[PDB]
């Protein structure tokens, strides 16, 4: 009701995001390995970083939870010769993914579903989830990891890439001034950028996975890559200010410059992180 309306206020057209993102319209941390990659190349490098952890063999089925514009699923079909299932809650992303997957020269099964993981109960081999706020941004971590564990075979693996904060206790350790300042900035992100969202901690991502029965090796920090990503997003949005304002408003432009510049700052000050966590079932190949 009211809340919904107050949140709907912060809905932004896909056309605005196109004015700061790379041509793939990837809205997640890029991977600058090597460091000289373009943003677009680094976004393909991040997809590869995720898929290369999943022990994908031809004829397997990969589930993409929050499949975005279909880039991850397409790369998986092309590189690994796998079937793919994507989950998205965006009608626009659903339509684009169906066309992206239909375009692929393959006999492998390609399916895109307009639903959450809560309503998904089909057997799959491997799972990838890259900064899926619509799926991994509303708690019920115990149900999420239990679902992922139960739909995979004995050798199942999953990657989840997510922005993270620290427990208030850990934040206090690194300055009380900076601790409050960060907590107020997180409140802005979860009010105006990802309304109703909840930023997990790495410790939560690890411990909820372990409780479900997964082996969880040391998470990969993407912090330095997200600083680079947010710098390019900010610099690109600023270079398109007139076009961005015309498509939305000066309010929305200022909101996203605050978000992009702000995240770069709190990432640089090591008050935010980005974790790529691998979840291994007990029977996962060594
Ligand atoms: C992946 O980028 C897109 C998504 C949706 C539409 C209509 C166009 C493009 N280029
Ligand atoms: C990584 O997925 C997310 C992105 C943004 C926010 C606020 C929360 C989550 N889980």
């Amino acid at each position: 009701t009211r809340f919904e309306d107050i949140q709907a206020h912060y809905d932004v057209s896909d056309d605005f995001f196109a004015l700061f993102q790379d041509p793939t319209r990837t809205y997640s941390c890029a991977y600058f390995e090597p460091p000289e990659l373009t943003l677009e190349e680094a976004q393909y490098a991040k997809v590869d970083l995720n898929l290369d952890k999943l022990d994908l063999k031809p004829g397997m089925t990969l589930l993409d939870i929050g499949c975005g514009w279909g880039t991850t699923m397409r790369r998986a079909v092309e590189r690994f010769d796998v079937n793919v299932i994507g989950l998205t809650l965006s009608k626009n992303q659903h339509a684009r993914c169906e066309q992206v997957l239909a375009s692929i020269d393959t006999n492998r099964s390609r399916q895109v579903l307009l639903q959450g993981w809560e309503d998904f109960a089909e057997p799959v081999d491997r799972i990838v989830s890259i900064e899926a706020f619509e799926h991994f941004g509303h708690e019920n971590y115990d149900d999420f990891f239990k679902r992922c564990f139960n739909i995979m075979p004995a050798d199942g693996r999953m990657t989840v890439q997510s922005s993270v904060s620290y427990h208030p206790y850990e934040m206090a350790a690194r300055g009380k001034k900076l601790s409050f300042e960060t907590a107020r900035f997180i409140k802005f992100i979860v009010t105006e950028i990802f309304p109703g969202g909840r930023l997990p901690s790495t410790e939560m991502m690890v411990e909820h996975g372990e409780k479900a029965g997964f082996t969880v090796p040391e998470p990969l920090s993407l912090r330095p890559h997200y600083i680079k990503t947010l710098r390019i997003w900010g610099d690109t949005l600023q270079s398109n200010k007139d076009k961005a304002i015309e498509v939305t408003s000066e309010e929305v432009y200022n909101r996203y410059m605050k978000y992009l510049r702000g995240c770069e700052h709190y990432f640089t000050d090591e008050m935010l992180d980005c974790s790529l966590v691998t979840y291994l079932k007990p029977g996962a190949a060594a």
